[PDB]
């Protein structure tokens, strides 16, 4: 399937134990996709002061269209030193590994895979 329905746990930035996916744009996109498939991916909602508390490269989920079954259609865009790899819509948040942090909410997305 080109798309997969996922329910992503929304984590508070100060709770996150593993603050990124790796060391290159290509590695973080790879790892983010693997964690999304394995159900071990969390989402941090971006506000003032969140991104400096996380590790670059960043992986964003961005709205790819205007929402089947409640699920917003999203795709992945990486960012390293102010350059983005991918082009998409509004940021829904930044992806991080989930290692058992308690979420504040869930975000239903349809991920272009």
């Amino acid at each position: 399937k080109t798309h997969v329905q996922l329910s992503l746990p929304v984590l508070q930035v100060r709770d996150v134990l593993v603050r990124g996916f790796g060391d290159s744009v290509e590695e973080v996109l790879s790892e983010a996709r693997q964690h999304l498939k394995d159900g071990t991916c969390g989402l941090v909602e971006v506000e003032k002061g969140v991104l400096p508390q996380l590790e670059q490269p960043y992986v964003f989920i961005k709205r790819s269209d205007a929402a089947p079954h409640g699920h917003v259609m999203v795709e992945l865009v990486a960012e390293l030193e102010g350059i983005q790899y991918g082009r998409s819509g509004e940021t829904l948040g930044v992806l991080v590994p989930h290692v058992g942090e308690i979420p504040v909410a869930y975000r239903k997305v349809l991920l272009r895979k």
